[PDB]
């Protein structure tokens, strides 16, 4: 069993105004231990006290990138697997969320659905361009992927691919931010989003500058 509490809030100034909103989104990563059924229960609970509507964003299509890299899977397997794992999560966890239908309506939306939106194209293109044309923003984004006896040209490749994950995901986050869900809930932080909100990448999309990310901490 677990108890969720505010770990952190970006921007800092939004740490005491975010609860004025009545709608949020919860970003779900797949095959991720922060989304075990019990943890999902504590996060839905914390959400149920603050928010009457919650989009549960399932990171399915973006998970294809993770599976290609870390498990070597070929293009079709990686996407069919990523979508299946998404379906399995919805089917597994959906009772956990319905336990709270008294207080919060949880709607599931997939990353693949939002990627069919024209907005995703607009946002993703602006983000990739700024990645290509701005060293400071590029370095912020690739900071996670620089976790990675492997050649220099190969390692670069894997840093790049891992950073393509974040550009897909940040564009999807901005899509939700601008379409009724200005607060994001996630059990973790995103340094790049944080710096953008604190005004450190002024050429990064405004839409991410207005995003509010509540980083939850899960304890037993």
């Amino acid at each position: 069993r677990y108890k969720a509490e505010i770990g952190s809030v970006s921007p800092t100034t939004s740490r005491d105004t975010f609860e004025d909103h009545d709608t949020c989104f919860l970003g779900v990563s797949l095959e991720n231990s922060n989304f075990k059924p019990a943890k999902v229960d504590a996060m839905a609970k914390w959400i149920s006290r603050r928010f009457s509507q919650c989009t549960v964003l399932i990171g399915d299509s973006i998970h294809r990138i993770t599976l290609e890299s870390t498990r070597s899977m070929p293009p079709r397997a990686a996407l069919d697997d990523a979508l299946r794992l998404g379906r399995e999560f919805v089917e597994s966890r959906q009772p956990v969320f319905e336990s709270f239908r008294d207080r919060t309506k949880f709607t599931f939306v997939t990353c693949s659905e939002v990627q069919s939106w024209g907005l995703y194209g607009d946002y993703h293109e602006r983000l990739r361009q700024h990645y290509d044309q701005d060293a400071a923003f590029r370095g912020s984004v690739e900071a996670f992927g620089r976790d990675y006896g492997v050649s220099a040209q190969e390692l670069d490749h894997r840093i790049r691919k891992s950073s393509e994950y974040f550009l897909e995901e940040f564009a999807i986050f901005a899509c939700l931010q601008r379409t009724g869900s200005p607060v994001m809930v996630y059990p973790g932080s995103f340094s790049t989003l944080s710096e953008i909100a604190q005004g450190k990448h002024p050429g990064a999309p405004e839409e991410l500058r207005d995003l509010i990310v509540v980083s939850l901490h899960l304890k037993g």
